[PDB]
């Protein structure tokens, strides 16, 4: 193996890292500037309820920034350091007979490393479990490798040194039992009750827990000590029977502002090149369906508080879509308040399901294409924030044909001016898989 364990049973509290990802103590003594080896704990002042129904969970939050000398812009994103969760950190100490509030450090071999360790030590293997290490995600097939070893009944290591292994049937059982069935290390240690392994081996072999990104969804001109997160929660039911949680969204749903004892948030903002346009009189198109949404909604805040400051403002339209208006129309509060006041020119919703086909944000699009096409020639911005999957492709193929028939040319030809758009900035994409 890479690291050799060393067990400090009797470390000085003040010497041990407790989730901190840069530098030891940064996160109870906090020190400007703040980035991603020093980020800042934001308290969440605000974690509410989004979504009018109840087939899944979408959320606002409101991270104070205050005295972090942190600047945004409406557009960046905002990344943030979660936590496991702890019930299921002590269910892994549990099955592998660990005590989890054992401090001790991982040290590498090769003592000329620049990787001393695999994570911040001196730790504990809770706190690494919490806060260093992924234990949701389906195991790569080498941690599957070096695990079976560890598993006593032959009937069992077999299996795992089979999912492991590049045979035809070792990959179909990998992906079928490991990646579709979406196993993480518990749940393999549950389906494999003779794995015991060490659990100074296990954090050695897994990966680390990453930072997760977040389209901020305020403006700074409005909220400039506080950035805001528009956030589905990922909950589902595995082909295993089991309910697995996405770290991030389950962490940060958790996160009650309230005994006292404020929620803190560690994170940093990631500047971006999706900007609102120089001068506020040049239109905008905005076309975010679901969470898409989030950049927009500081756009909008943005444009409305210019406009309350006395500024002349171009035009400004959304496109947003949900599944139904009764279930998920996102801030369809707000949305309706801007319309209202002008600020928002035009808010078109594509509501999904509420009838037996499809009506998507693009449908809309062709129906305005009037408009559109005269907004473009005029020198409007185009955003498009979502799905990068499908919906980012089929509104890019749809102002393709709005170019190609109002602008009277070939495909080819639209295609072009649209590929001239982008590199212009007045295109501009946030998607994410
Ligand atoms: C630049 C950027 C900006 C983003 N902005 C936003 C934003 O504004 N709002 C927002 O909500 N999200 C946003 N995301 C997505 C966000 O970063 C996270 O990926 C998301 O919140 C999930 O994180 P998690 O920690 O809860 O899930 P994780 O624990 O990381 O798990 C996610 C993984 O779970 C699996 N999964 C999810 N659902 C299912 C299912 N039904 N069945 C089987 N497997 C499933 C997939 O393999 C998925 O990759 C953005 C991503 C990027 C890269
Ligand atoms: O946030 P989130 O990810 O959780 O969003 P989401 O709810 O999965 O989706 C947001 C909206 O986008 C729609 N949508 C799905 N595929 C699309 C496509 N190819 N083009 C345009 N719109 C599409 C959805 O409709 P459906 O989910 O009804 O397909 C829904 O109304």
């Amino acid at each position: 193996r890479q690291y050799e364990l060393v067990v400090h049973t009797d470390i000085d509290a003040a010497k041990v890292y407790m989730g901190e990802m840069g530098r030891l103590k940064s996160y109870e003594n906090q020190k400007p500037p703040f980035d991603a080896k020093n980020p800042f704990l934001a308290a969440v002042t605000t974690n509410r309820k989004l979504n009018q129904g109840t087939e899944r969970h979408l959320m606002h939050l409101e991270l104070d920034i205050s005295d972090s000398k942190i600047r945004y812009e409406s557009g960046d994103h905002v990344a943030v350091y979660p936590a496991n969760d702890s019930a299921l950190v002590n269910q892994l100490g549990k099955i592998l007979g660990a005590d989890l509030d054992v401090v001790m450090s991982l040290n590498n071999l090769d003592e000329e490393s620049n990787k001393k360790h695999p994570f911040p030590c001196p730790t504990s293997y809770r706190t690494a479990l919490t806060y260093y290490l992924d234990i949701t995600n389906p195991p790569r097939t080498n941690v599957l490798y070096e695990l079976a070893q560890y598993a006593s009944e032959p009937s069992e290591q077999e299996l795992l040194r089979k999912m492991a292994s590049s045979s035809g049937e070792g990959k179909e059982l990998y992906l079928s039992w490991v990646v579709e069935a979406r196993r993480h290390i518990l749940a393999i240690l549950q389906d494999c009750p003779s794995l015991r392994p060490p659990i100074d081996h296990l954090c050695e072999l897994l990966p680390r827990l990453q930072a997760h990104y977040y389209s901020i969804a305020s403006s700074s001109k409005v909220h400039p000590n506080s950035v805001h997160i528009c956030a589905v929660v990922v909950e589902y039911e595995t082909k295993a029977g089991r309910i697995n949680k996405g770290v991030a969204t389950n962490w940060l749903r958790a996160k009650e502002p309230v005994n006292g004892g404020r929620a803190l948030v560690p994170m940093f903002v990631r500047k971006s090149q999706f900007r609102l346009p120089f001068k506020a009189t040049t239109p905008v198109i905005m076309v975010g369906p679901g969470t898409g949404v989030a950049p927009f909604i500081g756009f909008i805040q943005e444009r409305a508080w210019l406009r309350q400051q006395g500024k002349e403002v171009g035009e400004t339209l959304l496109y947003y879509g949900c599944r139904r208006s009764d279930e998920d129309y996102l801030y369809r509060e707000e949305l309706a308040q801007f319309h209202r006041d002008g600020a928002l020119t035009q808010l078109n919703v594509a509501f999904s399901r509420e009838q037996s086909h499809k009506v998507y944000v693009q449908h809309l699009l062709k129906q305005d294409r009037e408009h559109l096409w005269k907004l473009i020639e005029g020198g409007a911005h185009i955003y498009v924030c979502g799905d990068a999957r499908n919906m980012a492709r089929d509104v890019q193929n749809t102002f393709y044909d709005i170019v190609a028939e109002l602008g009277a040319m070939e495909h080819a030809q639209a295609v072009d001016y649209i590929k001239k758009l982008m590199t212009k900035g007045r295109y501009s994409l946030d998607v994410w898989s």
